C-alpha cells in the first residue's frame, strides 16, 4: 500500500529512498509502482524537447520545459545539453582535437574526481570496428582514452549476473545472482526479471560498489533505472546531481541503456535494424559529454563505458528439445534457452535419479548442440557451481543453439533473431570496455580482461578500499595513470624440508617392483650434484612456487625436474621441468614398464604404495614429470620414483599420456622451449579453492593415498618466442589447464577414436588462468622473475581462450 498523494515536488530523483507508505521519487519509484501522483508532471517533464534552438536563447525560464535555454540554466545545472553550442557558439565535444588530461581539472569543491559508469546492455565487444562510422562520440572516447579489444563477461554471459558482477567484482556463485531467473530451496522462493521477489535484498549478496561508497562516507547517485525513464531524462538528472552542493554531490553515478541488446534479441547482432539502436546510443554520449563539458567537468570526471555481455544469432529453429531423449520429460523442471539447469519437478519423487538423466542426454545424437554436466565437473574457469540457486544438472548449450523441454514450450510463448547466455569465453559474448578521464591513460590499448577485475580499479578510482572479491587488485594497474594499488606477494607460510639420503631400500615394502640393478666416480659426483639442485635454475625459472596454508613438505631435486612433495597427501603439490626447443621424446623401455622405484629421501610411511593400486580395480597411476622427456637413459630412472607418482583412472591416462607424449614436445617446438609446472588439485565441495585433508571423499582403495578431482598444468615461456624459454629478457607467456580427473571419457563424445582428434580438444575447453591453479592449490607461481608485479600479476590473470581471431 502506498499514500500516492504525497508530492514529488522538490523531491525528483531523491538518492534517499522513502519507506511506505510515504510515496516515492526515486529512479525506481516506477518499477515499484509507488511513485507519488505528481512524479510524471513534476520529475518526467517533456515539453519543448531536450535541445536548444536559436530562439530559445536568452529565453524566461519556464519551469514546464524539460531542459532549460535562459542564462541562469548553468548554475542551476539543467540546460539542455547543447545550450553552449547553440546560444553561445561553443563547439561540441566530439569536435573537438583530443588533448592529454594529464591531472584532474575540477571546479573548486571537487574532492576527488567523480567517477561515471556508461553502461550499455547487449553491447558486443565487435560494434566498436563495426560500427565506427555511426558512432563518433565512442569512437573519441575509445581512441582518446584507454581500450581492451574486449572484456570477457562472466558466465552466464545473461545481463543480472554480470551487472552484479561489476558491481561487485565477484563471481556469480558468490554474489548470488545466477541467473535471471532462479529458485532458492532455503527459502523456497523464485527470483524472476519481471515481478517484486527481485526486490527483496535477501537475493543480492557481497558488497556493490554503491554500498562500497557510502560505507566510506563517498556519496553515491542511484545505479538502476526504471525503464520508462526515458534516457535524456537519465543523463539530465546525472547532470544535475553533479551540479549539487559539495556537501550533497554524489562522487559515483551509473547511466544504464537496455539498447543495444533490446533490438539486437528481435534482429540480431547485425541485423541491418542495429545501425540505428548504435547511432542513438552515440547521441545519448554525446549529449552526456556536451553537458559535462557546459559544466566544465570534461577534463575532470572519468568515464567508463562498459558493457554486461555480447549476442548471438539464435533463432526458433536452432533448438534442441528434451523430449527428443527423455521419457520421463514431465518429471523435470528445466531453466532454458541458452544454458540448461535441470531439477526434480518435486522433491517427493524418490525414483528421480540425476544419473540416468544425465547418461540419457549424453552423446546421443550425431551433432549435439549441447552438452550434460553435474555442475561440479563444468569447466573451472566458468566458477560456476558453488551455490544452492545452480541446480546440480547443467546444460552447456552450443552458441547459436537453444535447449528447451518440449516443442510446445517454444511455439507456445518466429520472435527473436538474437540471444546470449553461452560459455564466457564465446567471442560473440565479449563486451566493450573504455575508460577516458585524468586517471586513465592516454590514447592506450590494453590487453581482454575479465569484467570481475573493474570492481578493484572503480574502487581505485574512488580512493575506496574494495571489499573482498574475485578481481585480482593490480592486475589492471596498466590502464590507470595514477591511484595505481602497489600489492606485496602474499607470505610463504610452510617452509620446505630438504631431505637427504636416508633410508635402505629394504626399508621399503610397498610392493613395488622395477628393473634397475644396473653398474665410476666421474658420473657419481655428477648425480650427487644434481640431487642437490645443481640444475634446479634450468628447471625451476621463476622460483619454487610459494606455499600459502601450514603443512609439511619436502623439495625433491633431479635432473630432469624438482618438486615440492606433500608428505601430508602423499604425492607432489607440485613439480616443474623445462623442455627446450631441441629435446627429444624417447619411449618408455620394456624392462621399465612397471616400475616403481622406493624414494630414500621420503620415508616409507610418507610414502604410496603400488599394492595400493594393484587392489583398486578402478584406479591406476601416472607420474607428474613424464619418463618420455627424460634427458637420459640414466636420468629415466628419477622419473620412476614413487614419489612422482599420482593416482590416475585409466580413462584419464589416455588423456596425461597424450599431452604428455605428444603435447608438450609440440608446444617446446612451437614456443620456443617451455617451462611446465604440474600437479594435482583436490576440490571435492566445488567451491574453486584448495581442500583441507578432511575434505577428501575417495582416497586409493584400501589405502591413505588421496585421489585428485583435477590435474593442472601451468606451460610458460617468452613472448617474445625468438629467445628461449630458459634464457628470456622480457615479458612471459602463459596458457594453462585444469583437466577433471574423471574415471570415463563421456565428456568427449568422439573418444573412442585416436587421442590426436579428441585431447587437445579437451584440455582447450579446460584453458585456466594461473589464479584459478592458485585458488585450488594456495601455492603462489612466478616468485622469482624481473619483471614488476603488476606485470606478474597480469600474466597469472591471463586466459588463453583458443577462439579465433
Ligand atoms: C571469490 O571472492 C569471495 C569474497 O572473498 C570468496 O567468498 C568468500 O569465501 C570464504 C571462504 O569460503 C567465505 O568465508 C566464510 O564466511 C562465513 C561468514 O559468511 C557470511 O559473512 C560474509 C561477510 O559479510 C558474507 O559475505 C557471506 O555472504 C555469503 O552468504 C550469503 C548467504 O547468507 C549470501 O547472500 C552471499 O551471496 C554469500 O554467499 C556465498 O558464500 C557462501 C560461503 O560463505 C556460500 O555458501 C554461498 O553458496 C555463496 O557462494 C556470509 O553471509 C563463515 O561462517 C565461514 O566460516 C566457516 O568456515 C571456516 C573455514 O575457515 C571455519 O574455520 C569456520 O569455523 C566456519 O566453519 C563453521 O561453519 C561451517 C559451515 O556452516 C560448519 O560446517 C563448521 O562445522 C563450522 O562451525 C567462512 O569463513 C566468505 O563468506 C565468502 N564471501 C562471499 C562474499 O562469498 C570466494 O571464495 C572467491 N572465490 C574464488 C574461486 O576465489
Ligand atoms: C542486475 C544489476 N546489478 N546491479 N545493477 C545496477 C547497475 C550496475 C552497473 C554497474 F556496472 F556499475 F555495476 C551499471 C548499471 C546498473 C543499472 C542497472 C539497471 O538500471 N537495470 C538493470 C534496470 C532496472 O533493473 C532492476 C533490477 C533490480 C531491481 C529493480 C530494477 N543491476
Ligand atoms: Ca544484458
Ligand atoms: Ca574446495
Ligand atoms: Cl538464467
Ligand atoms: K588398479
Ligand atoms: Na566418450
Ligand atoms: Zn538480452
Amino acid at each position: 500500500w502506498t499514500a500516492t498523494s504525497g508530492s514529488c515536488k522538490g523531491r525528483c530523483f531523491e538518492l534517499q529512498e522513502v519507506g511506505p507508505p510515504d510515496c516515492r521519487c526515486d529512479n525506481l519509484c516506477k518499477s515499484y509502482s509507488s511513485c507519488c501522483h505528481d512524479f510524471d508532471e513534476l520529475c518526467l517533464k517533456t515539453a519543448r524537447g531536450w535541445e536548444c534552438t536559436k530562439d530559445r536563447c536568452g529565453e524566461v525560464r519556464n519551469e514546464e520545459n524539460a531542459c532549460h535555454c535562459s542564462e541562469d540554466c548553468l548554475s542551476r545545472g539543467d540546460c539542455c545539453t547543447n545550450y553552449q553550442v547553440v546560444c553561445k557558439g561553443e563547439s561540441h565535444w566530439v569536435d573537438d582535437d583530443c588533448e592529454e588530461i594529464k591531472v584532474p581539472e575540477c571546479p573548486a569543491g571537487f574532492v576527488r574526481p567523480p567517477l561515471i559508469i556508461f553502461s550499455v546492455d547487449g553491447f558486443r565487444a565487435s560494434y566498436m570496428k563495426k560500427g565506427s562510422k555511426v558512432m563518433p562520440n565512442i569512437e573519441k572516447l575509445r581512441s582518446c582514452g584507454t581500450h581492451a579489444p574486449y572484456m570477457r563477461p562472466v558466465y552466464p554471459t545473461k545481463t543480472f549476473p554480470n551487472l552484479y558482477t561489476l558491481a561487485t567484482g565477484l563471481y556469480p556463485e558468490s554474489h548470488g545472482i545466477v541467473g535471471n531467473s532462479m529458485y532458492d530451496p532455503v527459502f523456497d522462493a523464485s527470483f524472476h526479471l519481471r515481478g517484486r521477489e527481485k526486490f527483496n535484498h535477501r537475493w543480492w549478496g557481497g558488497q556493490p560498489l554503491w554500498i562500497t561508497a557510502t560505507k566510506q562516507g563517498v556519496r553515491a547517485g542511484t545505479f538502476f533505472w526504471s525503464v520508462s525513464i526515458p534516457h535524456e531524462r537519465r543523463i539530465l538528472t546525472i547532470l544535475q546531481w553533479l551540479s549539487l552542493p559539495d556537501n550533497e554531490r554524489p562522487s559515483v553515478y551509473a547511466f544504464y541503456s537496455e539498447q543495444p541488446d533490446f533490438s539486437g534479441h528481435k534482429y540480431g547482432p547485425f541485423g541491418p535494424e542495429m545501425t540505428n539502436p548504435l547511432r542513438e546510443i552515440d547521441k545519448t554520449v554525446g549529449q552526456l559529454m556536451d553537458g559535462l563539458k557546459q559544466l566544465r567537468l570534461h577534463r575532470c570526471v572519468n568515464v567508463i563505458f562498459v558493457g554486461d555481455h555480447g549476442m548471438e544469432d539464435v533463432t526458433c529453429d536452432r533448438t534442441e528439445f528434451l523430449s527428443n531423449y527423455l521419457t520421463n520429460v514431465d518429471d523435470i523442471t528445466l531453466v532454458p534457452g541458452t544454458l540448461g539447469r535441470i531439477r526434480a519437478k518435486s522433491i517427493n519423487n524418490s525414483k528421480y535419479d540425476p544419473k540416468t538423466i544425465i547418461a540419457a542426454l549424453t552423446c546421443k545424437k550425431p551433432d549435439q548442440h549441447f552438452k550434460p554436466y553435474m555442475k561440479q565437473h563444468l569447466p573451472k574457469r566458468l566458477h560456476y557451481a558453488n551455490n544452492r540457486r545452480i541446480e546440480d544438472i547443467h546444460l552447456l548449450v552450443d552458441r547459436r543453439w537453444h535447449v528447451a523441454r518440449k516443442p510446445l514450450d517454444v511455439y507456445k510463448k518466429c520472435f527473436f533473431q538474437g540471444d546470449h547466455g553461452f560459455d564466457n569465453k564465446v567471442n560473440s559474448m565479449q563486451t566493450v570496455f573504455v575508460g577516458y578521464g585524468p586517471t586513465f591513460k592516454y590514447r592506450t590499448k590494453v590487453p581482454p580482461f575479465e569484467n570481475i577485475e573493474l570492481y578493484n580499479v572503480m574502487c581505485d578510482l574512488l580512493g575506496l578500499k574494495p571489499a573482498p572479491n574475485n578481481g585480482t587488485h593490480g592486475s589492471l594497474n596498466h590502464l590507470l595513470r595514477t591511484n595505481t594499488f602497489r600489492p606485496t606477494m602474499p607470505d610463504e607460510v610452510s617452509r620446505p624440508n630438504y631431505p637427504g639420503i636416508m633410508y635402505l631400500q629394504s626399508e621399503f615394502d610397498l610392493g613395488c617392483t622395477c628393473d634397475d640393478k644396473v653398474e665410476n666416480k666421474l658420473e657419481e659426483l655428477n648425480k650427487r650434484l644434481h640431487t642437490k639442485g645443481s640444475t634446479k635454475e634450468r628447471h625451476l625459472l621463476y622460483g619454487r612456487p610459494a606455499v600459502l596454508y601450514r603443512t609439511s613438505y619436502d623439495i625433491l631435486y633431479h635432473t630432469d625436474f624438482e618438486s615440492g612433495y606433500s608428505e601430508i597427501f602423499l604425492m607432489p603439490l607440485w613439480t616443474s621441468y623445462t623442455i627446450s626447443k631441441q629435446a627429444e621424446v624417447s619411449s618408455i623401455p620394456e624392462h621399465l614398464t612397471n616400475c616403481v622405484r622406493p624414494d630414500v629421501r621420503v620415508s616409507p610411511g610418507f610414502s604410496q604404495n603400488c599394492l595400493a593400486y594393484k587392489n583398486d580395480k578402478q584406479m591406476s597411476y601416472g607420474f607428474l614429470f613424464p619418463p618420455y622427456l627424460s634427458s637420459s637413459p640414466e636420468a629415466k630412472y628419477d622419473a620412476f620414483l614413487v614419489t612422482n607418482m599420482v593416482p590416475m583412472y585409466p580413462a584419464f591416462k589416455r588423456v596425461w599420456a597424450y599431452f604428455q607424449r605428444v603435447l608438450v614436445k609440440k608446444y617446446a617446438s612451437e614456443r620456443n622451449g617451455v617451462n611446465v609446472i604440474s600437479g594435482p588439485i583436490f576440490d571435492y565441495n566445488y567451491d574453486g579453492l584448495r581442500d583441507t585433508e578432511d575434505e577428501i571423499k575417495q582416497y586409493v582403495e584400501g589405502s591413505s593415498i588421496p585421489v585428485p578431482t583435477h590435474y593442472y598444468s601451468i606451460i610458460t615461456s617468452c613472448l617474445d618466442f625468438t629467445q628461449p624459454a630458459d634464457k628470456c629478457d622480457g615479458p612471459l607467456s602463459v596458457s594453462s589447464f585444469i583437466l577433471p580427473h574423471r574415471p570415463d571419457n563421456d565428456e568427449s563424445c568422439n573418444s573412442s577414436e585416436d587421442e590426436s582428434k579428441w585431447v587437445e580438444e579437451l584440455m582447450k575447453m579446460h584453458t585456466a588462468r594461473v589464479r584459478d591453479i592458485e585458488h585450488l592449490t594456495g601455492l603462489d607461481f612466478y616468485r622469482k622473475t624481473s619483471r614488476s608485479y603488476s606485470e606478474i600479476l597480469t600474466l597469472k590473470t591471463y586466459l588463453h581462450t583458443y577462439e579465433s581471431e
